[PDB]
């Protein structure tokens, strides 16, 4: 591999690479919006040392006489019954409602895990709200203070609207003091100075300035029984999350997420990439068919297709390859199944039709060829019909309408379909049809698949074998080839057919293989 | 690849070098020379440690002072309405205005998001003004205060002229501090000493010294409830942007652009470069045409052009090749469109014409043949009239005007052109010109895009397939002598066409096949 | 690449390499002894520490004192308009003129940049003197102060001769503490002492020695409201510029660049080193043509130089060559024009006609043939009037005069050179000459210019091709043989011609293949 394979690769799976850093980086920014912006507010502190001092203010001494102070053990949070439904809503303009609650006691149910009791406060008006812990309805009001059902609950200066709910959780005294302690931290920013710098954090930028002033005055007041230099405020600018530094990481991950994937799926293919990967082998491919992105013969709906221009090719290359054969059958087999069987030897006979020749297309597929239904059929008295005996050659020849050439369907399936194409009819219908006509042209079953084209291609001057694209592989043409050669049946060449234009094979090989347009424009 | 490659590699591609080099540093002087100047002051503390006055001087309390004193939270900008409006009319020589605002109250919009409200003041003249926040307009006098729409500004000394904007923020006093103390730094310059070195950067150039000066004096008036050395002053060299380091870098990114994207483009590229290439495959190159910078056909237009002094070439090199072949018809295909095929096919018909023989050029292009269109056209009777069995060859066949051969066009174009063209009639058409015609040309379309040229190519002694010099690759060519030949076609050989004058093909090969002119310059 | 190699191409490319590096010497020498002198006075101070010391040394207020002592802000520069006028002035021993200023204040522009005003001071005399500022001029006197036009100015002590002019600066206070500043360094010279080790630098050895004295003292007089070992003197011997190290650097950044540029033009180099190079590749060389250095025929003019005696081996190269050839015609050509074709062919022709035998020298080149100006020429009825039938071949036929053969010259020149040729007019008078001369010698034009020599040489028995020495390549000369092989012209082998005495040659191979001078001297 070089500059020119990777490039060619990656100019192949853009669509893939495009796609996949695209929903990396959606991601990233859906957190980068969504994610709760988490505030700081720092404090300056001067001492009269400061390590023994840091340890003191970090302590559940200190930090629960804070807890204390702003009731810091009743957790309130607005209600969003998605993971998403906050940050959508501070997108959205929409201010959080916050309840201020002056008195909390829950019935402490403190069971075997949820040692934080919670209830629901949907706000009714700016005045009266309802409660339910456990479906138990109560109502409320700012003010007059509640003691019900074991429920001690006052609500003061709801400052929200209409329906909206919030879980009020009651946690222990311990858990207050640990998340405060989280969340809040001191240093020296001197490491010999009596500067200290308490830094705490947090989402609500009001409520962690008034906890690190009460921290600071808390450990003012606990110091004397110190100055406080710069009182707490709150930076606007969240620092998390750091929106940048996840978009970019989001963009990144998504490169070398598509850049393996593209690696391994380069690394793993194995079906053919040109035709020359065919003739390193010594198999003669005689056509290139591009898939046509155009019960409908190709060649006759749409004849100026840039597939059907290939198969003129192919017209003009067996023109040269099927003189010095013993007759004028041609059939045409492959490796494995919806390779283009069909559609080549069906389109390659009415190529050859429009030329002026008496084509017979035999469909000799008895086991799942659909040709009638591709040209229009009376489907009684097919190949088989013919074969079991039941049928006479004349009744089972028959007339493409658009085509220009004569086809035997297969007929009704039969139950031994290689034991049918065995009998001496078969031979006989040929050696009929090879006087009546300029071509035969015999579609069979994948040889890979079965084993009735190594019997039919006993009776044919000429075969040839369609090798899908990117479906099949080298050594699966070979294999086929050669499955033929040791039944006796001598493989003319290759046609590879469905190539698909791709920057890759311009790069490692000089060709694609595709083809130009070649027409007026009117 | 070496030294030479390289070269003739960066010598072919100057043009894009030089044009992307010099766009890199024509953006880098734009930003040098559009950038606003920064300044500094710097001024010297004497103390009498040092480590803690360091953190007491970036302190929101020493710095909060200065703010109130200096009202550093009236941010006033000039308006310029483009990211670049500042930088160019600093080198207009247009003094920026400044106005000198000492009170200043705001309506204190406070929403979701601006906590920082604005308003817009128009200089009117020396003495009146205008104001507008939200389209409210509001004219002032300097001196006399104004407080309406609740607003309150006092505006003193307009230096400015009229028509210019103002943009007026009233920023909270935490975002003028930490505005401040992003531009301010202390240092110690001894790291031992007593000595203080304040350093404060800043667009204005006398406002951080007058900023420097009030954080020295009110860090002073505050130690003593220390000695101020040097008062600050500003360096009148701006210290931001450094032009020089960002012009050098704009050339050098310059450079390293320009030559990974040559370096890409020498490895990505797999077009012919010189018909050595095709002559190591095996394949003849007969000429090589280069690109005639000069509804004309060059050799009549220009007989005296290079191109067709290289035509000439061919043209002696084909009555040596052409002898030994089974007819005097002369097939010209190629691999791809445009080529070169008509190009090349119908000049070399002209300079055959020239040296007395009798020249047929068959416009054998049934699909985009427009030969006539180059000759002179009586368009109707053309090959597609003749082979439909509409048209005698004698009403076929046309003169050129300034040529000297006739030709016979392509006709309309018919809706089956390969299969006309397999039609006995060609062959008819063939074998009686060739016994009225010293020598028949006939141009065909590419093989790759279709299989026309290998029907016709079955009634032709010679064919020469012409390679385009950029644009088609060694493989291409190979693929499409291969697929005559597979068609019963023997290609003779390969015209290179198109051959532009390049460097790296004189250092990679010997040669750079372009030829010499040779005339007297009178 | 060997020692040899490389010893070889630096032998032959010694006058690029003297000449580079002599010219990066030069610049050397004239930066050295052009660049200003700058001196070094030094100073001891004793500290009773000296960190702090050190910074209040190298404060503005320290500083500025002195520049207000010593008027430092009044800049005087002697007038020289070059940039290389105050050196090579001071190489003259002219002593620089010095005017002492005790009271300066210009008008004081202040403008958008220039906020040093100037004014240009021009000595009259040893007493008046001159001002012109914007080109108001004001007469003054030493003595008698002038305050006049907003300029006041008081020179006293000129001295200088007359005519020198003066730039008499007025820089800010800052900027002339920057400048001494910038100039003063303060050092401890034990990192313990109480010793400090003030040095200043300048252009003038007086100036900064009371420069360095006015800062001792004035650090001296502050401190007290430490002692000063050693006053400022200068070190008479100036510290830059370092001429031994500047001038070493230009003669070794000379030598690199030399060798940089011949190793390039060494990987570069493309063309003809040696006839080895000709026949690796398979071609006969039958002479190496040295430059002869000497409308001239050099075998004539010149026939004991040393071309013509490499050419008298050639004529007897060719009498063994030209043996069993079909006729006696000789065609000389080459690959590119000024090869050398008429050069060897004419002098050829003129050292084959010396040993008695007939030759005929046809000037087939119809484009850019000159040879009739070569030979002495009745112009009318050459090579052209006979082609297009207008001239007898009895007619066409000169004498060269001081040559001993006839020539056919070009004629005019035609407009269709290559098809004129062509004509069966050409083999006849061939075959008619072939029968009156004992060797016909063709001169053509160059084969990768034109395609006249391939039909020329279908009727020559031999043909050689010339070879430049060093213009042209291996690939161009095989290219053109391999064209002339296409057209049916066999090539003998070629003629190495214009090569030069290169000792790379001598150490790559064995040979320089010059030719050695063989005479008695007399
Ligand atoms: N080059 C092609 N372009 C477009 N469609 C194709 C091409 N080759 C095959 N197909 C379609 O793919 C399907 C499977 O191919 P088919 O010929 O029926 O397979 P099989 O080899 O088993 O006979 C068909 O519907 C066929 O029309
Ligand atoms: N060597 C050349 N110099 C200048 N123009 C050229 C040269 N070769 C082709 N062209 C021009 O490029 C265009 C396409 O070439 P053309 O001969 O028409 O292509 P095609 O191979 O399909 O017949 C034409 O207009 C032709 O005149
Ligand atoms: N070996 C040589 N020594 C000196 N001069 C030479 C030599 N070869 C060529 N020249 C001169 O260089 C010039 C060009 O050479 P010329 O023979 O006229 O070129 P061309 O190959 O086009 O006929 C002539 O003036 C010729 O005299
Ligand atoms: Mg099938
Ligand atoms: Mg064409
Ligand atoms: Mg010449």
């Amino acid at each position: 591999i070089d500059l020119g394979r990777v490039i060619g690769e990656l100019i192949d799976h853009r669509k893939l690479i495009i796609s996949i850093t695209s929903v990396f980086t959606l991601f990233a920014i859906l957190y980068a919006l969504l994610a709760t912006p988490i505030y700081e507010t720092d404090a300056l502190i001067q001492i009269e040392q400061s390590a023994p001092e840091t340890a003191l203010l970090q302590s559940r001494m200190i930090l629960g006489k804070t807890i204390d102070d702003l009731n810091l053990q009743i957790q309130i949070e607005q209600k969003y019954f998605p993971v998403i439904g906050r940050g959508l809503a501070r997108l959205m303009g929409e201010k959080p409602g916050n309840i201020d609650i002056t008195r909390l006691y829950l019935p402490d149910s403190d069971d075997i895990s949820n040692n934080t009791p919670s209830i629901i406060l949907t706000v009714k008006d700016k005045e009266n709200y309802s409660i339910n812990s456990d479906g138990i309805q109560l109502n409320g009001v700012v003010g007059t203070l509640l003691n019900e059902k074991g429920i001690s609950l006052l609500v003061n200066e709801i400052d929200a609207k209409p329906g909206d709910q919030f879980v009020i959780t009651q946690l222990p005294r311990l858990k207050a003091i640990s998340d405060l302690l989280k969340s809040f931290s001191v240093a020296d920013l001197g490491k010999d100075t009596g500067m200290l710098t308490l830094t705490l954090t947090g989402d609500n930028p009001k409520r962690i300035s008034h906890i690190l002033d009460s921290i600071s005055q808390n450990y003012l007041a606990q110091n004397i029984a110190v100055r406080i230099i710069d009182n707490a405020v709150t930076d606007p600018n969240p620092v998390r999350p750091k929106k940048t530094i996840i978009i970019v990481i989001g963009v990144v991950l998504g490169l070398i997420v598509s850049v393996v994937l593209v690696l391994f799926q380069v690394f793993l293919r194995r079906g053919i990439e040109s035709p020359e990967q065919l003739e390193e082998i010594g198999i003669n491919v005689y056509a290139s068919i591009p898939i046509s992105e155009w019960d409908t013969l190709l060649a006759v709906g749409n004849p100026a297709d840039l597939a059907v221009e290939a198969i003129r090719g192919l017209r003009t290359s067996l023109h040269f390859a099927m003189m010095e054969a013993k007759n004028n059958v041609l059939m045409i087999s492959g490796a494995s199944p919806s390779a283009g069987m069909t559609f080549i030897s069906s389109n390659l006979a009415a190529t050859i039709a429009i030329t002026g020749k008496k084509v017979l297309f035999i469909d000799a597929d008895l086991r799942k060829g659909y040709a009638h239904k591709m040209f229009g059929h009376k489907n009684d008295k097919g190949l088989s019909e013919f074969l079991s005996g039941q049928a006479a050659a004349e009744m089972i020849i028959d007339k493409v309408e658009g085509g220009g050439f004569d086809y035997i369907g297969r007929g009704q399936i039969p139950p031994n379909p290689a034991e049918l194409l065995m009998h001496p009819r078969f031979e006989q219908l040929l050696n009929w049809a090879s006087q009546n006509y300029d071509l035969i042209i015999i579609d069979t079953p994948p040889i890979l698949a079965v084993t009735d084209a190594a019997i039919i291609g006993r009776y044919a001057g000429t075969c040839l074998l369609v090798a899908r694209f990117e479906k099949n592989t080298v050594k699966e043409i070979d294999v086929s080839m050669k499955r033929f050669e040791q039944s006796g049946v001598v493989v003319k060449g290759c046609i590879l057919n469905g190539v698909v234009k791709k920057a890759s094979s311009y790069y490692r090989y000089g060709h694609n293989h595709y083809g130009y347009s070649y027409y007026d424009k009117k």
